[PDB]
């Protein structure tokens, strides 16, 4: 009922990815997919 990257504004998606040593390349949805796809995969 909250999630994170789910749908931040392109400014936040770029902000977390910028600080994540990983930027977001693509449209707003691509940004959303980059954070969630990168977040779902990267996780011990």
């Amino acid at each position: 009922g909250s999630a994170d990257y789910s749908s931040l504004t392109v400014v936040q998606l770029k902000d977390l990815l910028t600080k994540r040593n990983l930027s977001v390349g693509g449209l707003k949805n691509e940004l959303v997919q980059r954070l969630i796809k990168d977040d779902e995969e990267s996780k011990g």
